């Protein structure tokens, strides 16, 4: 019955089930969620673990003595639960000091404070076990031409990654980064704002191997982009270092629905996708239970989550082990798009005349690709409908 | 009266001028245009040069002795004008046997007769003096999720550029390539979908010196994504090799506008962009003249392209100029955000009371950007306006 | 095992499998078919019948002599399969003359020509036994200001739809118009670019009572519309006349994707609402086969269609009837939203305490929806996973 | 220079300026502001006048003592400015008891709350000298399929539309309604997406003539449509009764730029039609100054809404003043478009062989409609780039 146990590795931010319900035009409809009680009701769910922004597990501008406090108590929840922090991030977006920016704010001063107050939260990642530590450059970027030269703010943010990069090389720790895109909102324009751009990006950093991606689902969507499409070539690229799941019904405001809500064949693809490769990374969440909900509703949304993955993992293996599937799979050639086009090499290629003289650009131009049937034994096991 | 001369670089595809104006719903409105007739016209209107297709200067499956006359009669008007042949590239998207890619191709046949056809041209381009080699891969990609494994397809896309990379290399040729990303259309999601992927992929090749990106405006601009940004990442990876500029009313079809219309501020901040950093590549037009139009009408359109971006160049650099924007500019930061966050280094940083446990973030938060007067200074000057 | 038969009224153009696969960037991959022989395949898979422009029956400048030989074959066709003919449409788009549309064409000539095309083809429509005549003005519209004033444009509509009104009236017809919205494509815009448009627009005709709306999935989906909700508020205003059912992967260019793929969960609402509704017209089908399908590929997509709806119809209906659905439906007061808001009339509304002066708003506040476990019930039903 | 008086028409929301700068992400940027502040900086400013929510006005929950004191204090800053009050508007959107809705809320006793919240802001609104009362339904819709039967929903829109016609019909009011359509956010979807189906929904209510639209730039933009073809439309159907004036860059979130930011060719045929038709209207900004700014930049930026209006203004004037425009309107046949098709009647129509038996398809075909000289006219014009 898509019981999900902690051995899925089903993992959910605190400032998710935690959404007090704050939108672009309304008030909180929840109360705030001690991030103790989050971590016991995800772990009640079959959750796996939690992630965080610094600025969920300790209130901005805490003491010592109270940081101290909160992450005592939460630590004590995890050791309770047997919940796991696979990650952890900044919050650079929030407070107003960051409202052109953290590491390419143009006020230099931003930038340096970003920057500690990263390294700060690293420091605690690491004591709390997260192998991987994403950046949401939410506010990079601009709503005006003028107001931010591309270059010089991919300068800084270079300098900024460079800099954390130099920071985790002399601690001796393990964790790795993970830059998650996004193409707009809160900013007009967002820096890095696909899985494109940040692969781009990461391959002009001092130490390359020390970053990859965090796509969000609803991200990539909100550029009308095909998700699983980019998850492959973060795949093939060697990047995907973790991913947000979650939901988005076009292109719009991002919409944080509950994974399998928006492109459900697009949630389909991605999990065919992730499964096929053998991604061994964290299956997080970041999504919004939706303000119209109380915290039945914030419990049954983080549940439908994990519940939605299953079906979807039990259907695309159904898929793909049906051996009528895979004689479609012959049908359209995949079994040739896997095979090296020259491996020959360049000189046979150029000498081989039934690649041009004599090539029957005619007849392979009549042959179908079988692609409908394909799609619809797909649909036909998406649907639990094969008959 | 922002006349063009050869000095612009201003140049044209034969297929832009040249488009009949068959569209997903309709027939032609013009007849077909010889090429001489579009070199002597577009030399008439102050182009620098022309660009083609393989197939737009030979009819596909020409003789070779037809062949050797088409580009006889080509290379005696580009001499009767003076017109320059900068770059060219391979129709992979026509002919039926495209019909699911041409290096992607699911049949291994079709892929390899991609490349002779390719290589071929590749030959020709370089004979009439072309710098870059376009492939706009228009057929690489999918309309349902099992036809195309991405992964596969993208070590095809590799191979496929290595070969040419190697070709190139063996024959001593100075040409170098440029991938032209589109997010969709013909393909219901196209591979390689925004400069962010084009670049991400030039990385995992083995010669990444050969190849940039040849960005064009309408096609950054069916992501939603801000052009003159996307140019911006491609300019500071040292990778923009020649761009295609046209016009593009959002998210929907290709339109292919004449440059200027659309979106005319994306238009001016990208002229700014390219003047600013001194982009001394062509300056192309990848449009078509709406099929609304007789011949007088393309020959209009096409002028309207230049003189465009003639507009555009003298308003970005008199907002550039002046004295007034200058000093927006630093009330805005811009000249702090071109400054290293901390060239002081890392331990330093660490050490700087004054960047974390010392900073006013208040302060620094109630600190305007002042990026408003900045863009209606910048508005001003784009209609002329100042005063 | 989801089998179509006549009764389940499923209809399709014969310019959707007789489509050539000629899309903006290549040539046909399909022979022509003989209207023919697509009624006689239709039949095959358990079509009701078919429709079509006036172009697609008789080749476009036949003699009267062609024009009765070619609708004769037909006829036997269609008393060769008991296939009926429901609608039929004008094609007003594809020659050259109806370059800046038919009925708002700025060519006084070309929009009087429009009306009799229009008329001629309303003439066989009855001969054939249809009872709705849909029009898509597809070059109704601009890519330009300057080019249409749409005011006069609206006018000229308006004067058309009128005639056509005053033309079946004048000949006893029973016959009655759909008018098709989409937003763009083949124009930069399309004039009545939604349904909302279009209702408004029939409200203004003299007749408003014999016009109706033809909606198409996909065309919605172009603006980014919910098309249920468009489908809705079309019932809600009695005026879904006919309907087009396809599948789009959101805004981009119109894809015409087999009903069922694209928005699968919006297929699913729609078919809700079709049959709970009690929708009694055309399951009709206008899309394409993509060109990467041979003719058996063909007949796969087009059996896909009416697969995907019957899987659909079952899931809803499992949907409405599951009593753990019943009950959640009344958690969500959706009971409450279909009964009046002020039976007791306005005077009582105003004097009602209850309603304002000791309405408890924090109270209602804290009501939560429970949309999301709804939203599950319904995704578990959709996929074939209660349990 | 530009400089805009009261004679201009230009008005302001009391949320706009005094907007604070929380966004889907942030906390606030700036304090909140006096209304008697806002409304004196804004006539320093040259504006005519402000609106106001009722709750921008009387903090929600006020005692009727607070809220007579709110209300005395800004009828001395309207008296001691000039500034007027030509439109009013209910908050059926922040508080959490509209988490679902106001009018269309699941639960009866929300929807009979918001009637009667709107009720007496009406009464204040007619106080105040406000013509137009406008509803933004922004609550009004769903997240999921099962939440909300659109059907039932519009039934009770009605239901409350017709009850607040028979509210100021009973009070002998002459102020009117104008309903804001917007396609989403902050619901997933809202009811009445866009101007068309606004304008449809306005026929089906009891007294037709007391509602109008009240579109904004944006929101139609956030479905990829036409704003000026929108409106155009609803001057047509004679329902423009009040106008939000902004700025959008594309489909994404709703950014509320200042007006001339955004799609500033759409801004321009605008503000061009506006002028043309003779709207009499307020000219009312809804925009938020970006939350980079500080109050100088809210001035700033308001200042910019009114002199974008007013340079736009000046250029369309030109434009249609130009006689070489002029000329190219004949040349592409915009008066022909304004003449009617067949004023001879159907039966000349149907007996005039020159529209079809006589009619040269290919000769028409061949006339080039010439757009695109007319819209480079247009675009010189609007540059300032006139030779
Ligand atoms: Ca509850
Ligand atoms: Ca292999
Ligand atoms: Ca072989
Ligand atoms: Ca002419
Ligand atoms: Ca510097
Ligand atoms: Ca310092
Ligand atoms: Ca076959
Ligand atoms: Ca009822
Ligand atoms: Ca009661
Ligand atoms: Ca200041
Ligand atoms: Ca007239
Ligand atoms: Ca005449
Ligand atoms: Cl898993
Ligand atoms: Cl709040
Ligand atoms: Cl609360
Ligand atoms: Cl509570
Ligand atoms: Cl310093
Ligand atoms: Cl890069
Ligand atoms: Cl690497
Ligand atoms: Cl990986
Ligand atoms: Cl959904
Ligand atoms: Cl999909
Ligand atoms: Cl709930
Ligand atoms: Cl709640
Ligand atoms: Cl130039
Ligand atoms: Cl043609
Ligand atoms: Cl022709
Ligand atoms: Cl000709
Ligand atoms: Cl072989
Ligand atoms: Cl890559
Ligand atoms: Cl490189
Ligand atoms: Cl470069
Ligand atoms: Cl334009
Ligand atoms: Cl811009
Ligand atoms: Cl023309
Ligand atoms: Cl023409
Ligand atoms: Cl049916
Ligand atoms: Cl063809
Ligand atoms: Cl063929
Ligand atoms: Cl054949
Ligand atoms: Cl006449
Ligand atoms: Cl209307
Ligand atoms: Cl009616
Ligand atoms: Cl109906
Ligand atoms: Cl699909
Ligand atoms: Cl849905
Ligand atoms: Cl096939
Ligand atoms: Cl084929
Ligand atoms: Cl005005
Ligand atoms: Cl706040
Ligand atoms: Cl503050
Ligand atoms: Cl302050
Ligand atoms: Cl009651
Ligand atoms: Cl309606
Ligand atoms: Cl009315
Ligand atoms: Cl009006
Ligand atoms: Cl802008
Ligand atoms: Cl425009
Ligand atoms: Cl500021
Ligand atoms: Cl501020
Ligand atoms: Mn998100
Ligand atoms: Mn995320
Ligand atoms: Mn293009
Ligand atoms: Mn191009
Ligand atoms: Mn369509
Ligand atoms: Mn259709
Ligand atoms: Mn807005
Ligand atoms: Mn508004």
């Amino acid at each position: 019955n898509y019981q999900p146990t902690p051995e899925d590795r089903f993992t959910f931010g605190l400032w998710t089930v935690g959404w007090q319900g704050r939108d672009p035009f309304g008030d909180a409809t929840r109360r705030a969620l001690d991030p103790v009680e989050s971590v016991r009701r995800l772990a009640e769910l079959g959750a796996h673990g939690v992630t965080f922004h610094d600025d969920d597990l300790i209130p901005f501008g805490s003491s010592d003595s109270e940081r101290e406090e909160h992450v005592k108590r939460f630590r004590q929840a995890l050791d309770d639960t047997g919940m796991k922090v696979p990650m952890a991030t900044t919050n650079l977006f929030t407070h107003p000091v960051f409202k052109d920016g953290g590491f390419t704010a143009n006020d230099r001063d931003v930038r340096r404070y970003a920057l500690r107050k990263t390294i700060r939260n690293i420091d605690l990642a690491v004591e709390l076990g997260a192998e991987t530590y994403v950046a949401w450059g939410g506010r990079e970027g601009a709503e005006s031409g003028g107001a931010k030269d591309v270059r010089d703010a991919l300068d800084r943010m270079k300098e900024a990654f460079d800099l954390l990069g130099e920071y985790v090389t002399s601690q001796g720790y393990d964790i790795r980064f993970a830059i998650e895109p996004k193409p707009n909102e809160p900013r007009g324009d967002i820096l890095l704002p696909t899985v494109g751009h940040a692969l781009a990006f990461i391959e002009r950093l001092e130490r390359p191997e020390l970053y990859g991606v965090n796509p969000e689902v609803g991200h990539e969507q909100m550029a009308g982009l095909n998700f699983p499409h980019g998850i492959a070539q973060a795949l093939w690229a060697g990047k995907l270092f973790h991913i947000d799941l979650n939901g988005q019904n076009g292109i719009k405001y991002d919409q944080d629905l509950r994974f399998g809500a928006g492109d459900l064949r697009a949630a389909f693809w991605l999990v065919d996708l992730l499964e096929s490769a053998g991604y061994s990374g964290p299956r997080h969440f970041d999504f919004k239970p939706p303000r119209t909900e109380d915290f039945d509703g914030v419990w049954a949304s983080a549940a439908g989550c994990m519940r939605n993955y299953l079906i979807l993992k039990e259907r695309a293996a159904a898929f793909r082990a049906d051996p009528e599937v895979q004689e479609a799979l012959r049908a359209s050639r995949l079994d040739e798009l896997a095979r090296p086009t020259a491996a020959d090499g360049l000189q046979a290629l150029l000498d081989d005349r039934s690649a041009f003289e004599e090539f029957d650009v005619d007849a392979a131009a009549a042959r179908g690709m079988a692609f409908e049937r394909l799609d619809q034994l797909a649909m036909d096991h998406l649907l639990g409908a094969r008959g």
